[PDB]
């Protein structure tokens, strides 16, 4: 039942780094994770979700965790999404 909005600037996107850590970061808690969009709502999956949401320079969101380990989630997730911003 957790959650946490952001504003981003990776114009690139959820490359590499970012997806690869979200896969593990997340899968680790188990719990799933639906990363919202300005205008869309989805689990921030990577593999397409994020991609469908563009998570481009500027890109707001709002993740939501609901699982188990919802709330650690979160924490361990911002490093992970906030590494989008070591771009642009």
């Amino acid at each position: 039942m957790e959650q946490q909005s952001y504003t981003i600037i990776d114009e690139t996107g959820i490359h590499a780094r970012p997806a690869t850590m979200l896969v593990q970061t997340a899968s680790k808690f188990d719990s799933d994770i639906q990363l919202e969009y300005n205008g869309k709502k989805v689990n921030l999956k990577s593999i397409m979700g994020v991609m469908s949401l563009g998570v481009g320079k500027d890109a707001e969101i709002t993740i939501y965790a609901d699982g188990s380990d919802e709330a650690d989630a979160i924490q361990a997730i911002t490093d992970v999404l906030s590494k989008e911003g070591l771009t642009e």
